[PDB]
């Protein structure tokens, strides 16, 4: 039995129409955030796809201490409040420090637990204690069955509004493969929590569309995607970031595939 | 672009309606071969899906010298000839020894190069010289780029009718993962050879249908599938074989998803 | 050109006598710490092997929020101080939060960056600014060549006193393999930083001794080992902790192997 | 308990002095075979290390039907007979076709089962029926415990004289890692068969010596090595062949490490 996780008036579940958790890598500027959100809002309202805007306010693991890290919490939350006021969008963002959980949860709809920090017990408890909807990013080095333990850890803190997100798994050195069989393993281990597919971070690109179609073909709750007006000038490196102009075409295919797969009766197998 | 490989009146290509290379693991008996072939013929005829019947006549890697391994080539070819005479089906089977290539190619339409023998040069040359269509089984330890080498080796023998078949890739000990991004890589490395997905052997079952849909969602030339009247009573090891009863429903889903994806405008730009 | 990192009067380098970073998983009690530390000092003093006592004061990535996680920093630093006053041992411990770097570096000699937190910039910087020697635990998902980027990051903070520690690499789901060829790669990518082998965490044990000999035969700067008086009763799961009584025989083999290897003239091939 | 496999007056076993199975990739010519064999005989007789000369007579997996692939069986067996007449060496060679097993076994001391063909039941049976000692090359995609099954298959054919050879395991695409823990798994699965390490083919180099030392440090029955008088000019690519001139220094290190490790009493942990 599939669990239903509600994000305002959005219902998230493995057997309901997919939800697009879409945005950009980091809040590069107030202006680019508005432009990116507006483009996604136009595409999703037109196609009738449930939507959650995504963006990070801080980049915790950049290569240098001098690297661009995003605007920081206080400035990022101001930008999120502007997007809520302007477009009425639901928002997802990630948190890296224990003290940020509450202030961020008071503003956004979903808080994301970064893959590298997925087992940091104090952070996971602080996020669950906020009562917000939590998106767990599966570490590339974690078995899909191990997501059951994290769900239990969050649920013991009184919070059951949990979504699970795959971003591929380590395959040799410096390379990633997406295990399409892992989605049902995660569904089974979590007793039905919604599973979503982060296609952008799965691409070790020209193959974003076919990989996204392949993922939705399994029968999942949603798609996590990053885009940018001109990917090559992005402040952070988004080699697999989708050009904003390909969004309409991309989301159109995903609604078509998803609708088709969700219409299939289960096959006695 | 994409190469078109002909199997009589069937056209196999990455941008054409998928071909179902469906059958059973081994020719357990003439009676079961007839039963299985008849079921696939009924389903594929009704839905309008190109079909090639698959079965092995010998199992060359059984665990003991005393293990059941099929009827052998002489009896196996007699069975194949009856299926052709009765149903007019196209046939694919695997060959393990150089001497079998000629006699087998005179009866079937496609000869398959077993994954363990994919780099055995004399066998590759003997198979190529027959002029039959060749199905190359990608070893679970080979990279998708390396398939371009096998294509060149076969083409040096004067035969360009090559289909490539993914069956997953080793992931740790005793486990396989299917790299959905490898299909595009094989297409590129082979200058457009048709790529097919062996779903049943990629299941290191309830996941056969999802995994098959995920593979076809990528946009490929075909699917390789094994079924059995009573899977748990099969003579050899079929961890993942589909009950004959589930065929209609399975094939109906594949055709819908394949037609959908093959109709999408090239999202590229 | 091997770098030499000093820990007080100890010289750590790939071509110097190996240093034993040995202790326990966590500081279970003051009394147990004294016992374990004495066992190691006794053995290393007698055999003439450089020694650094190791133990955690907090287990930040526990199984549950309420299961044992150690004494905490306040009691842990008190226990560490007693060990120094009593034995005059050099000490290594891990830190998980930015605030802990300054108080912990005031007591211990080497601060360890936990593998899961290896790319967290703010923590790396706070540790680097303390001036303490830093042990970098290589994440199970990171390639050996990527250790060079982390060395550059710490050096940008003004600290070049870095040791690299291998604990195995993910191999399929929930399994690890140690790449003995990775030691050479880490040496070249870091421009000669000392490389040490964490044999206890590389074992997912009757094979701890042969694996440790195998690591030292490569020619490396040290070994990281955990032992316990009663491995089966440890508060924290230590399936691979060495029984304390096996220490002298274990270290005796390591010194013999290390000495032999370090005596060989380099064979350029 | 370990099995002892005899090769003439040589005893091969996991707790006996390692045996060097050393030679070249392919019998490039009679004069080079003589040159290489003399070099190994001089070094092993000087150092007192048991020796078996290795060379292939045919390369059955080259990239083209036109590629150089050795002298072939007839001329290769002639060269082996001259090496036995001249130096009195024991010989190991691989066989790739069923018909070759008996003629080759009438000339050499050990026949090797190529890794790619390790599960071809008819070739295994043909080799086993010759009564020759058999070296099983572990496939890069097979787990160590699955070697128990090949041992059983061979013993069922009436031959128990089996040696197991590790050549590393697949790690991602186009890369190999050697699992040093694999050796004791293979010993256990085979009920004590001697296990040897092929360092040459484990190198996906300047690291041949350190990796060889690492494998012998585990405590094994032998080492498999290829060398060449002028490596970058081998007729067949041999990227990891050791220059012949480095043999004495290399074998001198291996004898030292092996003698040390074999002198240690088993540590009770």
């Amino acid at each position: 039995q599939n669990k239903i996780v509600k994000i305002g008036n959005i219902d998230v579940a493995n057997d309901k129409p997919f939800v697009l958790f879409g945005g950009m890598n980091v809040l590069e500027s107030r202006d680019m955030a508005m432009q990116v959100c507006e483009a996604y809002v136009k595409v999703t309202e037109k196609l009738g796809v449930p939507y959650v805007f995504k963006a990070s306010f801080d980049k915790a693991n950049r290569s240098s201490i001098h690297s661009y890290r995003g605007p920081g919490m206080e400035e990022g939350l101001k930008i999120f409040q502007e997007l809520k006021d302007t477009f009425g969008v639901k928002i997802i963002t990630d948190v890296h420090e224990i003290y940020q959980c509450q202030p961020v949860a008071d503003v956004v709809d979903i808080i994301q637990l970064p893959a590298f920090l997925a087992r940091q017990t104090d952070l996971v408890e602080a996020m669950a204690k906020t009562g917000a909807v939590i998106n767990v990013k599966k570490p590339q080095f974690l078995s899909p069955s191990q997501m059951g333990n994290i769900v239990e850890k969050i649920e013991e803190c009184g919070n059951d509004k949990i979504i699970l997100c795959d971003r591929g798994t380590n395959f040799g050195y410096d390379n990633l493969i997406v295990d399409m069989l892992g989605f049902s393993v995660m569904k089974k281990a979590s007793k039905g929590s919604p599973v979503i597919f982060d296609v952008t971070h799965s691409l070790q690109r020209a193959q974003v569309t076919e990989l996204a179609r392949s993922g939705l073909a399994v029968g999942i709750a949603g798609l996590f995607l990053e885009a940018h007006p001109n990917p090559n000038q992005a402040k952070c490196d988004g080699p697999s970031a989708l050009p904003l102009s390909a969004l309409e075409g991309f989301v159109s295919q995903m609604k078509a595939i998803d609708d088709l797969v969700k219409s299939f009766p289960e096959l006695d197998t």
